[PDB]
């Protein structure tokens, strides 16, 4: 049956004033690692921590303790306009529901799904959730709850880790990757819960990217890793074909090649029929001339082929 | 500087004698040739037809009873390659060049031995089923400064790895191997370190017969090998972890603007957190940047994606952040 | 057919003003220059000297209070106060005269700012990608310079700015004002114009301050570039260090015909017959050591291109 | 102290009439796989049987003349390597040299044990089934000054780490290991720190048989291991950052000439501030010249000539303990 | 949606006279390794050869050279009655087609699929084939052809290798494993080409097993590994729960436990309410006896559970 | 021979003073005891 | 020959007033990860940074930038009395030199050897050094020199992971592990530069451990992994013996067991000699009684051997050199 190609769209998002303060605070508390480096041994683990904190800031400031206005922590509109992605999500979901579409929202951080839960109740969105701490049959209980015909649920909150487990959620048609995994295949594996055989509608995948921040630069490395993985796949294909011996069909096409021309020939075959004896200096000069031309012709056909054009030969 | 090697295919016809044997081979198993065999069959009978046809393209005397019931001119003129070789060798000797000749079949080198005696050529020989000490002597005698020999008879996979015959400057592949590397390593006996002259390789290929089709399958296999070698860095770089240089560029990406900003960032600051039209402008501009990102990267080869070992050698900042 | 690019090091001196600043930088911390102090000192002190000498080899106006006193004008002193600017001025002039366009790369954005004032001073139409430049901006900057019949002439970039795979084949000359510490960075900047779609011969000019710090910087990068090539060229070695079918088949078939031929004993045994006087042993050891030398001297001299087994060798037929 | 380099000599050996019969029988009993037709498991069996035949026919059951099995000269003249070994050992003893004999197969050392008893050769043995206290009893009994022992039989993968038998100067590899690094450990039981005499290593190779082909494939992997070593050194140096001394040499370069300079420096001094086309042609001409000369100096540095810091080589012991 | 569970049935099959001759010949051509032993270094590699040949004999005698009646070859009923599995396959397919069912046929050996191709043509069965190492675009072309509405095909020949590629073949309802993979998950990966989301009918899987031969013994060893995979899966789940920290919901149950009874109490709590002072050692014996009683009871609740529960 | 160990849970009550403080703790944070915060609130409040 | 066993002695050291300030500064600048009294979700990557900084603090504060006194910067006595290990080392070396002993000093950090270099020159201590950035040409010019008779040298500074396999410095008798590796076998190699074949004197190894700090706890965690490696080694011994088939020596004792007693017997054997005919169940009660007695006795013999008593064929300890060479 017809499976429409998935529309994968990056939506670039800014940061709230609160996010800017925290993003600045994160960079400040390790400016020496940012400004220069330490011993190469030290810098890597020290920079890797900055990455996660900036990753958290791009997701939501409330992931940091004491950020949300002090106790009591009430769920109001502040939960949305204090995070850049929430503002985009709030209006994106409002349009998604009106067009009769159901949405899966994946995330790297379970504490962010916790934030999304308080938002869903604040807006009245019926939802399901698989964290990864979820047990085996509580997974299946949530899948069935969402896929049942005439379901009341609308959003399915998942961690990207628990997305690629062989679960099928074709009853949703829109995928929102709130943040991206470092392995592009893991994000690609999460998309294939809605865009797989069984889907009837157009799958649209929204990849939230905090523009002009660390998430925009990460997008370029994920773009590399997705391409290098594509090349390894191609090298395996060319390697299988290169290690492959001739088939029964391959041997036959070689034998029959020109066999008809031989059966017709009565006297002499080919270059011997032209001359056939006592090669003259000009006679060999013509063969070597025509041979070198045909030699260039053979090399030209295969030198222009390359990996991405493998399944021609 | 080592001059790149000239590789030239010499497409050659066949004699009247070869026509009869080529037809007899096609006839004694003609039902197999037209595709009659079942799929469960072995490859042996199909390969037997191939081996006999290649023998016919080399020299008809490879078949028992083919040669008339003496070493004379008929030895040269009853094989299309032998006619081409005879004048090609006579012209090679005059210009002072020395030649290596490779073959798949040791019994064809038996024919070339009688040829080199008929024409009075000095030669040595390594069947590859000779002996280590014997082929050491055959090598050194051919490379002896002031060598008497002119031709050197070899089978393609014979000498081993790294023997040196650079005192010869021309290589003739009487017939070709199934694996392109065996012929490629046969050329590299002459085209390797120490060669002072230009190495030229002649590949006898019987035109419009089976050997013309063997050449294209071997030409494919060489190209498939080249892509598997060339994309060898893909397995490495696809699993590599980020350098200090990589992580540093990730954290500093936009750090200048964030410090400069005293309100919010782009989407939120300008708009102020409040339209269908504003969001539809984001999805529009977002999808455009996605296409341009996909097109720019999904065309790339491994020359742009490969990470040199020297990049992790982070030494200083270009702009001291 | 894509022509191999021409890479040329252009060795440049320093103006009288640079020598003054170059001396001051060396003087203000002459202890570290002469290698004084403890060996426990962190790398920060020397690296700061490297930065200042690198800026000084680029342009003295990168130091505050260098440009002639207030008020500040943009004139010919912007050219003749830096040796690289003097060579670049006639080089750019000759580039436009021959109908060529040029990409100019740099490590420092504050230098591209200086080059901006130069391009406006000489009336050059130009584009700029900074690395501090938004995505949609540099897309338009790429397209502007790549438009057919483009007004622009010079493209100012930082060696890292654009990212992978951007195309600037509408230029055929590349000028590296200053070099990068890792050679792949500069090599990627040349391949902005030296890639598929480039019709004309790509020429790359690399400005190098002769007899100063940048000449010594360059040798190190050239070394690290040579190291990388040896690694990459030898990347096939570990996967080669199992056994093919043919490799196992050749081990069994080796000499098997001669075995079937033999009815009595094999070589050493047939000729001498399980009894060996001193002379026969002496030949065995002399023949072996001779074969041992020729075997070792043949393989210990080889390279990866001879040991590497093609994947098509597994296609046994 | 001065440690004389080891002399490694391949001793190419033929096969007795009995070996030829079995070698033919092995090839014939599976001539289908020998011909070319897919599982290497069928070939790996043929290889192992041929190695046994190159070593000794009595490793095959029913080969030795039927019961009773008597130890006589037939234990020697029915194996090509035994004939060479018996006269080699005889000369080794006459020149006052003692020999360690290694083998891949413990059942072959069993054959050598019966040989040593038949010839009156005092011996010791470490089989990798030998207790520590029994190993140390054999080591000392062989090394004690004025020792009576002459031959020491060991398995190549006995796995003794740091065993010292420097009181012997000759090592005989009856058959060869598939990993050349394992044999190099067996050599470095006599050729190690403590050795005073010239170490000579004899590697028995059955000429014109499977053992000769194995010998060539071992040299290929032996060279490939060297190439990996060199790629590793070139890799470490390529990722290495500059030292305080390396940064210092960069800073100090030309610093004296700058302090020496009163006016302008170099190009700006040679023709100041205004350059005609003749000036640019001279800079570009010398610049392209110095670029070619600079590249030529670095284009000549291959993997085989790299600055070694640690001095490992594929042709010396890994320090790796090969207990299989 | 409703996905009916798959019927997995082992079809135990005998051997033809020709198979017995070769099965004897294989066992005889190396009987000393079979009945006894060689060296532990020799025997294991030597036995692995015997296993591979015995499975070829259980599959089809024509896989051996010179076995098929003297060439020239022909496709007759001899191609069928000379292999036990083919005879059973011949009558099963005759019933399979009449009940309006289509079958995927897996095998470890492509040279056996080569035999099945000649069989399918000999009976007039429309088929497709995906061979281990078939080009990707050609590999896609058969999936689409077999699944297209109103398809002409009836049999789909596959290698167990080319099964687990993420291909979907739900338009068939019968799967025949001509022979079994040593890795039980590989055969289980082959069944899910038809028994997956999209299937509407009852999936039946026939696993051909040569009874009283090596293939029957493999069946026992393969079932053991199938259970060991379940045990590792269960150990992983039990490991995660042991590594898991308490929920906010778990902590809430800990705080609330007995909180209402504490608010209810006006004086002191259970043991201190019953007595409260330093009273008799009869009181301590009453607590310790009930304490040892509740401990035996408490341990009993959790010593009941097992790796198969986790609930 | 090592004798297996007798493991006994000995179940105990609280004094009148403890009941007071056990109530005072549950009272001074009665909202969290009833479960008031959203899923985003950290465990710190309940853990205390 | 007799190779005297190594004396491995942990010498516990305190911290200077300056070290305490930095140790406090390290803990305070990331106290939320240290406390674990709230969320306890904080990542390990944040702790690995705290661990690495506290290890530098235990070595020397001058590894932190801005610690050492501002201009004028001078190498004086403050290089010693600001680090607890330097104070102990300074007096340790003073006693070591007078008794005619030479010392190898190892370290995990090459930048610490830099501090030791300034220290060695400040006191007039002749030294050599191997970093792994010092070439083989320079290696043999110093190690093979250091051993030469009448050497002027007294101290040899090396990094624990210099990599030198088979480098032997038996002309030194004292090994100082200024700081410890997290793989004990890496420290074992550093010891086995002096405590190996060729040594004539008693090798003493001093392992500096900052008491009541992170270095004391690491030492206790190092003993666990060091102990667990012995168990892995011992389990391997039991595995090989369990997988071992019987040799002809094992088979011969089985055939010979009681064969003489059988050759001597001319009537019935054992139990059949007692009765032979099927007699009282008192006889079966006596056999089952005697059989159950011998069964418990057999179980007791093998239930009392257990691991750590497994027979030694190869002399590998977790407490001796791996044989592997370590490079950082």
């Amino acid at each position: 049956k017809s499976l429409l190609p998935k529309k994968e769209i990056n939506v670039y998002i800014g940061m709230s004033e609160m996010q800017v303060k925290w993003y600045q605070k994160i960079l400040e508390k390790d400016i020496d690692a940012v400004n220069g480096a330490g011993g190469k041994r030290e810098s890597k683990t020290r920079l890797l921590n900055i990455v996660m904190q900036l990753r958290k800031c791009c997701n939501h400031p409330y992931l940091f303790e004491g950020a949300e206005p002090g106790p009591p922590y009430t769920t109001d509109e502040h939960l949305i306009y204090n995070a850049g992605k929430m503002v985009v999500l709030d209006k994106l979901l409002k349009r998604i529901q009106k067009q009769g579409s159901r949405v899966l929202i994946f995330s790297q951080m379970s504490r962010l799904l916790d934030i999304l839960e308080d938002y869903c109740v604040f807006r009245g969105y019926k939802y399901c959730r698989i964290d990864g701490s979820t047990a085996h049959e509580d997974r299946i209980a949530a899948i069935d709850e969402y896929n049942k015909p005439g379901s009341d649920k609308f959003i399915f909150l998942l961690t990207t880790r628990a997305g690629g487990l062989g679960i099928n959620l074709t009853t949703a048609d829109i995928v929102i990757l709130y943040d991206s995994d470092w392995n592009p295949q893991a994000d690609l594996q999460a998309m294939d819960r809605a865009h797989r055989i069984g889907q009837t509608k157009q799958v649209v995948v929204y990849r939230f990217v905090t523009d002009n921040a660390i998430e925009e630069k990460v997008l370029e490395r994920a773009a590399q890793k997705l391409r290098l993985d594509q090349l390894v796949i191609q090298q395996g294909r060319a390697q299988v074909a290169a290690k492959a011996a001739a088939n029964k069909d391959e041997l036959l096409s070689m034998i029959q090649h020109g066999a008809e021309k031989v059966f017709q020939t009565k006297g002499a075959f080919g270059t011997m029929a032209e001359k056939g004896s006592q090669l003259d200096d000009d006679d060999i000069d013509a063969i070597l001339q025509a041979g070198e031309t045909r030699t260039k012709e053979l090399n030209a056909r295969y030198e222009k082929l390359g990996i991405d054009d493998l399944q021609k030969f």
